[PDB]
């Protein structure tokens, strides 16, 4: 039975094939048929191309040798602005990930298959080498192995590369499916006993792959975006003051994008956004906000007022040597992010909030008076008394997260009349939401075992201090780039609460997600990524 | 006696003053004298500018209100393409750090003074606000406190801001020197009992400051570049394989610049480069190389062959989501960096080496044969036998680092005929080199207490494996941007050893440091920064 799948890069995992450019240049330039493909493979196993593919020489060294072969091939054929460099630069740049092939590779791996890329490639030292470096990076991370001819000094169709592939896979030939667009390179794999697919069009190739593996790969439901494996991330730590350190997860290059979670969450709440935003060209810093996970959680209520939290996020930027970051927040993090824009606009490249609207402080009313004027916020009153909510929330962490993290139609908690507790008529063993796996709930369980709910709950215990501080901003407007993302089915932070935001943020941009509950990032990850990337590319650079 | 120094920003720590632009625009536009300064301060303590300075309104809200004041001031004066926005953008952009004033502030702090910036400023929400954010960031980090009028809701010359300043300084007025370019803002400080300086020209101001403090501030020797306080850096951690994690220090934004130390060093060996390179517009990643500091140090010799080290640095980039980084190395790190360029050019934006030349492997000679053909490398033979060098180097860490880290004319170790040990006729209590403080030696002592010298020494114990791996690259050339930096007085990695590098790196750029020993970064930090920044800006973007 098959347990390994091997894919070629050019013309299999990446399209259009770099090989299909020589034939295209031939037709465009009205050159003799196969002329450029003849100069390319000249000398066979002893030629310049085999030397390049084995890593003996780099691409920049090979370019002049290819030109020589192009001259000799035109002299024999009796024929005659021409640049191999230009042709190849254009060909590499045009070559994109073959999404349905990657999706199929992703599905096989998810089902227990060991996946690998086996490719005849080169050491790219061109001034424009970054394009391919980016492509290889996005691709490679989805596979167990990447075997490149130039790193192993072996090439397809040499028998040794196939035995090397079996060795790294730790599998017998009959347990391997091998996909290649070049028939000759497919031959030695078949000779060993491997299942082989000659890839012409992706569709038929996947039909062939689906038949041999017995796994549905074609016509499957829309896959979720790439998530994060905590142990595979870069973890960063910044001391903002003697007793306070902030932890973050960091991925990508480009403008700094600081992600700020809500209550009672984690940097992990952004798991579906981190790979997408990094791939989109941003340097993502996903925080553990103060009171959470690996960040410090002092016990004092006043350590959690908006003024202190914002000041520390400024210090976080100072210590990392960042003059600005785009700030994206959800729930309490969304509230933090609006106050970062109001008090520190010079440090905020752009601001976005998921669910949390910007409602200015009412100077003619106490926050306690304002809260009582809405049944949806009654839970915030239950959070006031130190110790009460901590006791119920810390009692059973698995039940706490399983009850909280649910889609709109999966409601288990009765948030009105909080009876005497959040879990009044809630099951002791709630079912697992379609939004989360058991493993994901257990990550939140493990994070919350360090500091519990005290620090997180203290974010709600500074109403009076927050109101007084916020009143200092009443004459201001948010004039830096801003995005408000509303969730149709969030019944606490309702889209309707954001209706007057334009009065204070005149140039405000908007996004809206239908059939989406409170936990926006994991409820609708694909749509959050689409909205954020589109807004970042237009308004944050 | 004075123990605190307070400086204004505009016209004191930053020049030319934003105030000096209105008078300049007046003359250029041939407008009535003081017209633009009249519109600016219109309404006094109740006017738009006081509201802006207190943080009631942002700069973008104030711009239209200033235009109104400009209209009313021209109607009364009976006068008539004009943009306040354009004038202010140009003025802010032109305003640079007043280096001798910053230097004087730096000297006072080094001598035990508490330093602060007290400034009348605004909440900058302009599209070009980053310029000032960068300026404030570079400046602020050199002072104990930054007091901004718009954050405290108080303004100079209001008495309360002065009492607030005394409160934050925790000092009585007579213990404070206050420097300001506006006479009126100097007045309340004098009234309290503070020493005050009216700053017109920087030179006289510093003469006045030097006289009152009794500290030489004018005509002082060239200061060293800013260093790093370990506890104030962002520390990053990446697991590259199950038993191997790499630690790094991270500072700045822009293209990724990965710094690779030599033997027996630390990320801290780059302490003078990290702030300079970040300020120059780069995102610096200063590594603890495998076997050092907070990075993993497995005991096996083969965990330290160049092939494995390079593969792990590629994984380090993969996990951080970096398609490329410029690699800058010193000593063993310089050797690593040339092999990164030869084996992974697609991941190397540009390569630079301090001291370590690129000499290709001799395929007709054993590394043991090659080493014996030079007295300078005899120390590498002494490093071969596992346990021998570890025992002597680990015996007394303080003596180890004090003996090693020395300038060219301070030589204490007799590196030829290594007698039977590196410390044969070396003092047990060596003197402290002019290059290092006791505190700095103790940092290296504390780092080396975790894993000792085994891992670091294993970098020398893979000669045969490294030679075989290197022979695979003999037909290649380094064609990506490259820099070779030679140190006149390094007697092991002599500048002469780099003479043939052009044969393998045709486009190689060069730097040379006179009167510089082996420990390049701390021996000549100012010149290393100049060479690296100039090369990064021209060849790495
Ligand atoms: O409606 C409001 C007013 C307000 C001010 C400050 C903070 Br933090 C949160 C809120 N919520
Ligand atoms: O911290 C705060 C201040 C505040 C004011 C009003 C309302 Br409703 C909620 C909150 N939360
Ligand atoms: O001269 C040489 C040849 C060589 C090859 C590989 C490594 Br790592 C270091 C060195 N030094
Ligand atoms: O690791 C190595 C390989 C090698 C080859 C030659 C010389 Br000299 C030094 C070294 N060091």
């Amino acid at each position: 039975t098959l347990r390994a799948a091997v894919f070629d890069l050019d013309g299999v995992l990446a399209l259009p094939a770099v090989f299909g450019v020589l034939g295209r240049t031939e037709e465009a330039l009205a050159l003799p048929r196969g002329l450029l493909n003849d100069a390319f493979q000249k000398g066979g196993p002893e030629g310049a191309t085999t030397r390049l593919m084995k890593g003996e020489i780099t691409l920049s060294q090979w370019i002049p040798l290819m030109e020589e072969n192009c001259r000799k091939c035109s002299e024999t054929a009796k024929v005659c602005n021409f640049s191999i460099k230009e042709i190849f630069d254009k060909a590499i740049s045009a070559r994109k990930i073959n999404r349905p092939m990657l999706q199929a590779a992703l599905m096989l791996r998810k089902k227990g298959f060991t996946t690998a890329i086996l490719t005849n490639t080169w050491l790219d030292d061109r001034a424009e080498r970054d394009g391919l470096a980016q492509l290889m990076c996005e691709l490679k991370m989805h596979f167990d192995f990447l075997i490149e001819s130039c790193q192993v000094g072996m090439v397809k169709p040499e028998p040794q590369i196939y035995k090397f592939l079996l060795d790294t896979l730790k599998a017998s030939p009959s347990e391997v499916v091998f996909l290649d667009d070049i028939g000759a390179n497919l031959k030695p794999a078949r000779d060993l006993g491997m299942v082989t697919i000659l890839v012409q069009d992706t569709d038929t190739a996947l039909k062939e792959l689906e038949k041999v593996t017995g796994i549905q790969l074609l016509n499957t439901p829309a896959p979720l975006p790439t998530s994060c494996n905590p142990s595979d991330m870069s973890h960063g730590y910044v001391t903002v003051k003697p007793r306070v350190r902030l932890h973050f997860v960091e991925l990508g290059s480009g403008p700094a994008v600081c992600l700020c979670h809500g209550f009672p969450e984690s940097w992990y709440s952004w798991r579906y956004q981190i790979p997408a935003l990094a791939q989109a060209g941003y340097r993502v810093l996903a925080m553990d906000m103060k009171g959470y996970g690996e960040s410090s959680a002092p016990p004092e209520i006043e350590e959690y007022c908006m003024e202190v939290l914002c000041k520390e996020m400024v210090t976080f930027l100072d210590k990392l040597g960042l003059s600005q970051a785009v700030f994206i927040g959800h729930d309490w993090g969304g509230m933090l992010v609006w106050y970062m824009a109001l008090f520190y606009p010079e440090r905020v490249r752009a601001v976005a909030s998921l669910n949390t609207p910007f409602i200015p402080a009412n100077p003619n009313m106490s926050p306690l008076e304002s809260i009582k004027a809405n049944p949806v916020f009654d839970y915030q009153l239950y959070f006031q008394e130190p110790g009460v909510a901590e006791a119920e929330l810390e009692q059973n962490l698995s039940r706490t997260f399983k009850s909280l993290f649910r889609a709109s139609d999966e409601s288990v908690l009765s948030m009105h009349k909080v009876a005497g507790g959040l879990f009044v008529n809630s099951p002791e063993e709630p079912s697992l939401s379609r939004m989360v796996t058991e493993e994901e709930i257990q990550f939140y369980v493990q994070q919350f075992k360090k500091s519990g709910f005290r620090g997180p709950l203290n974010w709600y215990r500074n109403m009076e201090r927050n109101w007084k501080w916020a009143c200092k901003s009443l004459g201001r407007k948010i004039l830096i780039p801003a995005l408000m993302v509303t969730a149709e089915k969030d019944f606490v932070l309702v889209p309707q609460m954001s209706q007057h935001m334009e009065d204070w943020i005149p140039h405000l941009k908007r996004g809206h997600i239908e059939d989406c509950g409170h936990w926006t990032q994991m409820d609708k990850p694909t749509e959050v990524n689409q909205i954020l990337i589109k807004w970042l590319d237009s308004d944050a650079r």
